[PDB]
């Protein structure tokens, strides 16, 4: 396979890619870094961040998992990921924006000591609350009837949701407080596509417990 | 004018979109917002960040100066400030992301104390360091001959630097250090769309004296 992915079996941002090469039906060779022992091609394909996902089409290099989604929307573009008009794409990129600006929320509350642990959910709350209210509306998906990136973009919200939930015990996404929000949620984790890309869930969540519990 | 840019005199934010638009040739309308007492049309066309620039065009708003600078190029796509190549585009979009995150280094050594101002300097030199070896190489421009979205989104680099060196008197961008980027700033300065659509500087320099002795 000519298309190449480095990436790791925990990350929503490998994810990402994975689920954008599988919408387009692009084939792609996996590879599975050890971030503890980078491989060389890792290293020489991404020296700024030496991070993953790094793709690789043609033997070139593209690391950040946002960048490599707009060069896949951009270079496969049959089954749109954005929409065509420049204002809908604008909308689109302005809410994969500030998805990417307040994921920090999520890893403060996954981090947070039990006091100041109320006030962490009190402000990933604010967010999910405007996301719902001016980023989703009442569509099904942030693509509309379809998911796209701004939906493959918020993977890892519902990523940080379900294991903030099942290990530091605090639900901050209640269908109560958050109805439409909450029914993306649920709707996005049973898109066929999404339910056979994700990574083991029991793994998973003794994996981040494991990370969690390095930050005392 | 259809379009219309709210901004405010000392933003380098609204200073990259009248760039874009001035390379272009696209009139526009501009609003000077005070933002102690913000505009109903900035309130409303801004609900998520209450911030300028907000670029209005049709009477539809976009927020965040990256996102609206993608639309004026996709909108108004005569004199390209992006390349057409999506490798080249995604090499593009990775150094205008890189600056986006590196930018908050540039605040940091602009708000540090006596002690620390060492570790902050040299935490921007390496920033710029990577920037002129694996951005910018031996072109006169991030976009090659001329300036492209990538120089533009790079002027805020320059705009602090400046600062920091007149207030701060601490200077990050040393020509022997950094000969091929001290070499850009000045060409980039240097380029009559930038030497004409720039903040008075001693107006600019003496409002952010002042910003920076507030944090004691
Ligand atoms: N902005 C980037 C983030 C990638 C990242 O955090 N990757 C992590 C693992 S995923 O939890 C990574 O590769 N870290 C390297 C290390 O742990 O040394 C993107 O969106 O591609
Ligand atoms: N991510 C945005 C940042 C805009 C911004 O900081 N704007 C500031 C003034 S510029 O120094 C702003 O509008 N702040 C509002 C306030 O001070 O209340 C962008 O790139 O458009």
């Amino acid at each position: 396979a000519d298309v190449k992915l480095h990436g790791f079996w925990a990350s929503p941002f490998s994810y990402r890619v994975i689920w954008a090469l599988k919408l387009k039906g692009v084939e792609f060779e996996y590879i599975e870094e050890d971030l503890a022992n980078k491989s060389e091609l890792l290293l020489k394909y991404n020296p700024v961040y030496k991070q993953i996902p790094v793709f690789v089409h043609g033997g070139k290099p593209i690391a950040e998992s946002l960048v490599i989604l707009e060069y896949i929307e951009e270079t496969w573009p049959e089954n749109p990921l954005l929409p065509t008009d420049p204002y809908e794409r604008a909308m689109a990129r302005f809410w994969i924006q500030y998805g990417a600006t307040k994921s920090a929320a999520f890893g403060a509350l996954f981090r947070a000591s039990g006091e100041e642990l109320e006030k962490a959910a009190k402000e990933v709350v604010e967010v999910l609350r405007v996301l719902q209210e001016q980023g989703l509306g009442d569509k099904k998906f942030f693509g509309g009837d379809s998911i796209n990136l701004v939906d493959i973009s918020y993977g890892l919200f519902v990523y940080w949701l379900a294991a903030i939930e099942d290990i530091v015990g605090v639900k901050v996404l209640e269908p109560s407080t958050l109805p439409r929000l909450h029914a993306w949620a649920q709707n996005f984790i049973e898109v066929p596509l999404i339910k056979e890309n994700h990574p083991d869930n029991d793994k998973l969540l003794l994996h981040m417990k494991g990370v969690r519990e390095k930050m005392m």
